[PDB]
């Protein structure tokens, strides 16, 4: 929740250290409610599951490079949630 | 579409220069805000019991209904929230 907002505050003012021009304006919030579709959810979960066994919490850089070997370019912030969420409705064990 | 340039035209109209890094956190902040079940409940209640079925439910008449229960401004996320709860029912909307 206050991790969320730090990470997609912390990419708005890494990305724009200076305003966000209006020429971005549809640009920043398509990219806010970007999401993977469920078979990009499922083909994530299945990936990490089949190269983990728990001992290891699944941490967010262990989902953002699932995701991003899927979707070939970096992962959101909403993104890495829907497969932590994922992850969670099967009682996998995550870091965060 | 709609949905989006909606959100669109608030952004351009709120900020016609640029976000200023100062307002990066309210943005974000107001743009995640959203209803709770119960608060959306309350708001489709409100509307089904000032509305006959037939006139279309406007952005306008759900922002009022959101507003009495909130009691700040309406974001078009929680506005949308009690137009697809109204959708469920049947209730026409305007959009």
């Amino acid at each position: 929740t206050t991790t969320f907002m730090d990470n997609v505050l912390g990419w708005l003012h890494k990305g724009y250290p200076e305003g966000v021009p209006p020429k971005d304006y549809f640009a920043l919030l398509a990219l806010l409610k970007r999401s993977l579709t469920e078979d990009e959810v499922v083909r994530a979960a299945q990936a990490i599951l089949r190269s983990t066994d728990g001992q290891s919490p699944v941490t967010d850089d262990d989902i953002r490079n699932a995701v991003h070997q899927i979707i070939e370019k970096e992962p959101t912030a909403e993104e890495i949630n829907q497969v932590a969420a994922r992850l969670a409705s099967v009682g996998w064990p995550l870091a965060v």
